[PDB]
């Protein structure tokens, strides 16, 4: 519910670049085409909680967000992929 | 197709979808220019094909949530009556 | 120099759907990328015209630009493929 | 390299280029999210590869008309600065 608005909010404003820009994600409206479509990775929470944490390939690494913001995208991503909002 | 019908079924796929077809795909008509999902003027899909796909998802597509099936009758029918002109 | 002011509009802003949200085109600082990439093409104006007149593929046909503006559009692609603002 | 520089190189990454490197390169310093051409967080170029493809074009990537050659080079070291952080 809450957590989710969080994770949500961190993915489309708060990470920096934004999460929307680079991938796609249909609860957040998001259809950024630079790296892979989350609705298709369907990632679990670790597996997103270390890329963000420590980059991957050409994806940059976090500098800005507390680990439990990255935690709150975490727990969002791989929860809503592959489905639209509520 | 009447012109109401067709004023329903382009603001469906324009507005009232939830995401909105228009964000992921293309189709000429409605001025829509998707790009994550296929055009919709290459692929020609009839009503049944269109139906299906927004009742249940498919791939990477989610299933529809937020239209009623009377709204998901009229974007498939909208869909496959302009799709490819 | 005015005619390309034309082609220019034409191709930004007075077809439906604007030529430059399906296609790239650097003149016109134009990213789109449902069709080709038009400074990869490098079409001549014979080929322009034929393709917005009558359609291609999926590309739609036109329907509201006069035989004129589809004229000053094919001159404007044909002439600017490849190249930045002046 | 200094902030100024810096933060020259991100000015003329996202605004004075014509067109903009960031309208069609990736480029997470800048938060560019260009997709027509190469991301440049992977090509990870060195500072001539990138002053070469900017004065003179590349394939359907156009020459530069605007920048003067400090600036050429002020983004050249920039983008192969930061490329791949
Ligand atoms: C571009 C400037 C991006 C930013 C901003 C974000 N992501 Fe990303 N991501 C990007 C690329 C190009 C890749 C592919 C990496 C590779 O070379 O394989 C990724 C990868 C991911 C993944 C999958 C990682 C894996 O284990 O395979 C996830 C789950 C992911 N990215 C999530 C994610 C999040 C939550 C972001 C906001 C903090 C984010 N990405 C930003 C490109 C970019
Ligand atoms: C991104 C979040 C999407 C939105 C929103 C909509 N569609 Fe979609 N669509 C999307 C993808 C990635 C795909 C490919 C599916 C696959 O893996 O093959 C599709 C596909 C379709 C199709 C073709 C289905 C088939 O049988 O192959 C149709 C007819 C279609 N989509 C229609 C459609 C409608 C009506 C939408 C709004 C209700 C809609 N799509 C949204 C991505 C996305
Ligand atoms: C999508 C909704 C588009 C609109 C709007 C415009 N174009 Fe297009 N164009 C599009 C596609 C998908 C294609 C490929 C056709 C194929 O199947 O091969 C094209 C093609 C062109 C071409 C090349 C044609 C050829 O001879 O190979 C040109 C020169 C071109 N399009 C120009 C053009 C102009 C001027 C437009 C505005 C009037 C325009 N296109 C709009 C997709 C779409
Ligand atoms: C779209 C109109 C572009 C703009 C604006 C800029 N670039 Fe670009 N770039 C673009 C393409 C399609 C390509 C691929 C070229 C090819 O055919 O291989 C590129 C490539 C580059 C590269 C790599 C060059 C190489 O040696 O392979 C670099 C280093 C590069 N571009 C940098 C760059 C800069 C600094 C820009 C602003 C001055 C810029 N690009 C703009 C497309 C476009």
């Amino acid at each position: 519910e809450d957590k989710l608005a969080l994770g949500r909010e961190i993915f489309l404003e708060r990470s920096e670049p934004q999460c929307a820009l680079c991938h796609t994600l249909a609860d957040a409206e998001a259809v950024g085409e630079v790296g892979p479509n989350l609705d298709e990775l369907k990632p679990d929470a670790e597996r997103v909680n270390t890329a963000v944490t420590n980059g991957i390939g050409p994806m940059p690494a976090n500098e800005i967000l507390t680990d439990e913001e990255i935690e709150a995208v975490a727990l969002y991503v791989s929860t809503v992929a592959g489905k639209a909002k509520n």
